[PDB]
């Protein structure tokens, strides 16, 4: 398989956005978890439904449609994705990552990715925020990769490196900012592992994932980071630990979508101010 | 990719079966290993070749065609799949699992899955029967999942839990029943790991599989359990350890399909009476 | 999915080659790394561009097109693939492995595979040559396998064993030959792990790969060995360690395609004489 989008498809979509808004963002943010309300803090906001933008993959999100919002957050011009695409919905990785390449063509230089994740690291608690220090790409091991197919030289190289995907300087800025917020809990940092989903893991699967060294497990983000790094975007991301995974055979209960939603709801306040504060440091 | 079957496809097939037999099963059994002869113990049996049932995936099995047999086993009304589908034959998971959803629509409430597996756990011996306590889904890690694509709300939820896939109470019943059979060998219990096949594993692959915590390795069953749990079927399954995997570089010999067949032949007698006895406890 | 080539497709291509050259090779070699110049040591060489051979997958290689070269190397009649196909370019495994089955139909009995790999084993140094003793097939775990689909009985069996894929006797011959070359460095030997690519691994991915027991990591070769063993070809292969993988978070630098190329350039001299010497021992 190969990318179903020609370079021209990306630029056509980009040219369309440019001619419909005066906003010219430098930062792009893909919202997840309780970051959904972040759009409410933008100034001079302009919203575009995914369905009205040519070439954009059609979709929505939990309880709300997918919208692309342009605006100024804490003095920084940015564009946000309110709702993303997941392979478990049927989308191939080249559709999932379509927005990342368009952002590049709009002049965006920094990408901020966020998600909800199940905690594998025993020291994590629900509500914890983990800076993504590194990732493990399981679908990648099998060849499921957004870069599979002929390489588009206009975006990047054939064999991009990933060992430096998560910007070091940004992670440092994140720690300083967290300190200034006076938070009692420590800002976590670790390895995110991605799998396909949509079902939740079994005890045995969680144990091996942890033994493989992963700290948090999720069903997104990685394809986006790959493509973003391929085209030279500075990347920074974090996971909202929405639940602790059942690692014990004596299952007291089980992971449920409801609980991850509640967590996203309860941490929204601090997630938003955290991202807002970081804008100034980018 | 998404499921190529609409909800209506499943119900059409179900309505067809209902109008062609007076049997109304509560239990569904997918036979593997030496359980192939189990059909011979059914009362008021009615057989349907897979090729005469609308929408059913076409196929067969080792030395025999695939047939759907309805009948009463030890006082319990059930339907059995004599031969299953495997991804290594070319079938996508949505074809492999087609029967599971039809069983649901027929009124079936319990699913019994059996298979042949290579023993990874050093304490296992050829002929051993292992109750599946948990599973590791390698194809799932890459996105190869029977639930990939839009979710059919009429079957279940978008994010189903799998940590409780193998019924606890049923596994307890299995141990009691095994005791009543006066078997000298202990009833094993463990983690089953699934991979695609059709080739047999290498020494290095077997060592990592064991390190990942798996007790037995096979090329089926997991997709069926996923779909079954998604639609609310109580699941119980076991593996017939047909051979011990070569974990030593000094390969004395090598896994062969012939030997797994012999094992299936020699254990048939006890596999059948075991499943027969369990019917009363469901 | 299934193989898109019928048995007849393979034999048509084979018959075409036979009627266009008087060469009748017993050995087939798939060149990688610095082995690209090996064609320059052939006698009575005859070259065929991949694009002029019916049914052959279209492609090329780094800095040069793909060519099939027939010739005599150190007294042995062989055919060489100057450039191979990779799944990361978009090719399904049944296209990648097409040449292996044609070689079989030409009368070839031995296959020599070579590649460039990143060193995971701490004792390896750039320039090291590692005899492939065993492999780990990650894409295989998910079902991505060149044998997926209906089995062609005219090539081999439905469930081929892989625990003896790398010929024992050949590896012994390789050690003796290396000794006769007076090389100061020891001939390495180990497990090769394959992943899809095209991006290079992250620190976390490299650590788990090493923990899984792999010594070298690459993006090819395994599909070819599978198919070759399926049709009864004696297989022998080795990896040129082109770089040491970044296993440390304090990334001093990062894997780059340039460096792997330099390594391939600097070791070419000994790679060629090594393969040349081995011809006599086959
Ligand atoms: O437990 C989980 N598992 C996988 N993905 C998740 N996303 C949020 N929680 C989880
Ligand atoms: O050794 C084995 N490996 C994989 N699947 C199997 N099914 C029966 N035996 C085996
Ligand atoms: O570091 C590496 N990683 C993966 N494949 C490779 N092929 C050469 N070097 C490498």
């Amino acid at each position: 398989m190969q990318n179903g989008y020609t370079y021209e498809d990306y630029q056509d979509t980009a040219k369309w956005l440019l001619s419909h808004t005066e906003q010219r963002p430098q930062v792009a943010v893909i919202c997840g978890s309780g970051l959904g309300g972040l759009v409410n803090k933008l100034t001079q906001a302009q919203t575009f439904d995914y369905s009205e933008i040519p070439n954009f993959p059609e979709s929505t999100v939990p309880g709300h449609a997918g919208r692309l919002v342009f605006g100024i957050l804490n003095g920084r011009a940015c564009v946000m994705m309110q709702g993303r695409f997941h392979m478990y919905e049927g989308y191939p990785f080249w559709k999932v990552t379509f927005p990342v390449r368009v952002f590049r063509l709009l002049g965006v230089e920094t990408l901020v990715v966020t998600n909800a994740a199940g905690g594998l690291n025993p020291n994590f608690e629900v509500g914890d925020i983990m800076l993504i220090r590194d990732h493990i790409n399981l679908p990648g091991f099998s060849g499921e990769n957004p870069l599979r197919g002929p390489n588009e030289e206009r975006f990047g190289v054939r064999f991009p490196a990933m060992s430096d995907a998560y910007d070091r300087d940004m992670r440092q800025k994140a720690h300083s900012t967290w300190k200034q917020m006076g938070e009692q809990r420590e800002l976590q940092e670790g390895t995110y592992v991605m799998l396909g989903g949509p079902n939740f893991e079994t005890v045995a699967e969680c144990r091996l994932l942890r033994n493989l060294g992963a700290d948090a497990v999720g069903m997104s983000t990685v394809p986006e980071v790959i493509v973003a790094r391929h085209c030279g975007l500075r990347v920074f991301g974090f996971s909202l630990i929405t639940n602790k995974v059942i690692m014990d055979t004596e299952s007291q209960g089980k992971a449920n979508h409801e609980e991850v939603l509640e967590a996203g709801k309860q941490a929204a306040q601090k997630l938003e101010q955290f991202v807002s504060l970081l804008m100034a440091s980018i």
